[PDB]
């Protein structure tokens, strides 16, 4: 339906709110991020099938696609303010009654449980702090935390197929 | 202190989120409305003053210059996903905990009963509804909503006093 | 790799150029542009899939992710343009030396014969047409071209089963 | 009235000519400095009033709003440019024609003597040199000069009170 | 000299100011101004010389080149504001101590006596009167005016070999 | 004529891709760009006229004028995409089909053989360099390569007279 894609392109105007909290001047829309965040997925979901990690890939093309989605009515609520805001309880609901053909894969992809749920996941993070590298490229110097998503993202079974890139990742630094 | 200022300067670099959803360009940052809130309400209290209503112009002016505080860290969550967002509920707790000493302001404004409550609500108002205006004039056709604000100042008390100038106002539309 | 994925990444900075050269402000990015053919793509897609008609939806899915790429390296060349330069010509050869592994959904999706192909396509134009309306709200009146992409979109088989959802689109003008 | 708001909320669209001239890319506009002045100024007022130092807030305020209201028109010429055109003159004549009602306030703020006057001066060097202590976190690296405004404001009587304030900001360099 | 023209480069980043003052959000440089002018000199001085009326062709380029040149330092103060602060004073003063090389160009320019003075000025206001067309079709509303610059080239002598060019122009409204 | 002068007037709105590519934020316009090399030329060849050299100034100044022109439709396509377009072959038409008018004064120009030709050359270069310089000083830290245009204007024999000159520039890396 039009009305639903008009919402969801909402999501190219919105900024991703992190960045500007940290000065950064013309930051990256929510929409830029889901691009990113599905091409890394694409990306790694090759390199896991040719290292014996089979994943459904249909499925975690649709998680990455749809992630963030129900920012595109309640805003990239950034992660200083979530400490006053229950972002994620605002996102469930946001699903449940707007996007409810999409709750199922929300639902699995906040579990990061599944191979597909993780993936998205550190697809997410990947697609960020090499972002952060970009704006540090461009002079940037409050983008600090990196070894703690690089190190979110060990924390997470599935990276262990995926040593060798985060160790390239890393060395950006 | 150096940190609560450099926090509450973050207020020029986030947008007035409700024009970027409605597809406008360069909207304004929540500094340049609060300033607008802030001179509205100066110019207001002139003409409440020669008509005979009593106004602590000093305890509103401090109420219009930190009534929008709390999005200095929690950002201006717009209306459209406070239907999934308590923005409230948080608002109160950043005040509470960061800006403890602006509580007591913050609590008289959002109860809207005092006179200097009801000023610096209209001003808000005002500020927001000559903004829709100015953004019309440059082309954007789908801020038609914000001009029901009028009718939302006259169900305050204090409009009684301002009649005139809500009319002149709505007129421009 | 990280080199590749930094260099699909420039997809958030470059423009998409039509609307430069009819005068927007602050055109979508070719990444913001992505991201809406990739989601238009997933909602068409199950609304074949119940309307009887078959789609490999990964392959459609990886197809609209990719459908650009060459441009992170050609940019998003201008219709006007391409009356004195061959972007087909370029966008094969970007896509065999630098992105081998994905030249042949591009060669697919050129073609534009397969069910996934034409689906892909329609969801390009459609998020065009789509992006067109909201400029308009905005106050931009010479992308009146723009909608009779919905003629090209009735030329392809695959649109038979959406005559519905292009009407809703064109009633929108 | 309207039409004078409407003039003064021109102030959101102007941009703090400074900042461009170095080579900043989205500087603030004249609007978001004054609503950094207004708090500073709000913020000082407090820390004078429990040091002794008694401070006409109401004023002190008013005064912060209005001190760069001639602006609204003749914009905020650069001091690089004030060597060859005399803002100061330009100024008292756009608040004698256009702002009568604001020209003691401003007329008592350029002679820099009594402690509102000089408060409103501080907040508006501090608010300027926190914002170039901004941008400097964003990579620009020509805005030193800007930090000799510590040095203005030492010479001001009331910095007195302030001592311990100002050497935490010039410990931010 | 490298001082020179990293100080004339300053017009790459100051905008054109009527246009903000109008809402025009994402307003021309002053140097893009300059190169339309100096476009349309050339344009028009071919024009002229096939129909008889000779133009010292070098004279005038040069003239539409360092036209606003004092504006790398005053930058381009609106007309609005030209009531307040004498611009024309200001920029013989810069050319004089500045820019003394170009001070006859200057001079000549302002007497808009001679052929090439009158062709720059018509330049001057073509580009402008264009200028303002495409953010007409921006969807700008508020820049009527800025026609009546079409009365203005009128009076120039030097305009009588031009009219059918001036009525395609004002066919444009 | 008006449509050819709009046409042209594109440029405004058409940003230099190299720098975009790079991460700058607000990239300066062909436009600005083109002024920039009109000015430089201007400049240069007062010098070269005081030190013996003769140029035909006129020649010169058109030649800068008009020498990026065809970018007004096929807009500046970056050196990094250079590799999979021939650029100079789409330029040649556009000027053939659409420039014919100035179509030798791009074709002696592309040849840089005459002095007026290595002049806009050298204009060209010099206003890039200059411009990544003022970029560095803005934060962006990946715009190195742009300093080795210094060497190939060393490879063009005008610079011989310019050498002092060349060295001042190099002087600011
Ligand atoms: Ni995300
Ligand atoms: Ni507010
Ligand atoms: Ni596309
Ligand atoms: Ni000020
Ligand atoms: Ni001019
Ligand atoms: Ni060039």
């Amino acid at each position: 339906m039009i009305e639903k894609i008009l919402l969801v392109q909402t999501l190219k105007r919105l900024p991703r709110m992190g960045w500007l909290i940290k000065g950064v001047q013309e930051p990256e829309s929510i929409a830029d991020h889901s691009f990113g965040v599905a091409f890394i997925t694409l990306v790694l979901a090759d390199v896991l099938e040719k290292r014996g990690k089979r994943i459904d890939v249909e499925k975690a093309l649709k998680m990455a696609i749809v992630h963030d989605l129900a920012e595109a009515i309640i805003t990239d609520i950034p992660l200083s303010a979530q400490e006053f805001v229950d972002k994620d309880k605002a996102e469930a609901l946001v699903f449940k009654k707007v996007f409810p053909e999409f709750y199922e894969l929300y639902r699995e992809y906040q579990e990061c449980s599944s191979p597909e749920a993780q993936l998205v996941r550190i697809a997410d993070k990947l697609d960020m702090i090499l972002q952060a590298y970009q704006y540090e490229l461009s002079g940037n110097k409050n983008l600090d935390e990196f070894w703690e998503a690089i190190e979110e993202i060990k924390r997470l079974e599935l990276s262990k197929y995926l040593e060798d890139i985060l160790n390239s990742v890393g060395r950006l630094k």
